């Protein structure tokens, strides 16, 4: 499919950067690609808020078609 | 299919960070959530890589 992330993040006097992230994608009406994208942002939502010197929120927007 | 994001980091500056990156994912015969998959990682590695505070290495894997 397609897919977009776009992002807003904040610098604070002594405080790690806080990271708000925007995930887009269409699956195109496809099951293996939206348990595919689901498992993957999943992943990559693990990965990133892990990451103690960084604050990040989600925002995942699930389109079926263009 | 199921997806996996191994990770790592270590520290540049106490702002600039270097973030190492594994993809596996699986796309069970389909076409579209093969190109799904490269396409939302293109999109997570140009929007972290795009930050400042953060330089990207990653490798994708195909299983």
């Amino acid at each position: 499919g397609m897919a977009r992330v776009e992002y807003s993040y904040e610098k604070l006097n002594d405080t790690h950067y806080k990271l708000k992230l925007k995930v887009t994608y269409e699956y195109r009406k496809s099951p293996e690609a939206r348990r595919l994208a689901e498992d993957l942002v999943q992943a990559f939502v693990d990965a990133l808020s892990s990451l103690p010197f960084i604050t990040v929120e989600y925002e995942v927007e699930e389109v079926e078609v263009e």
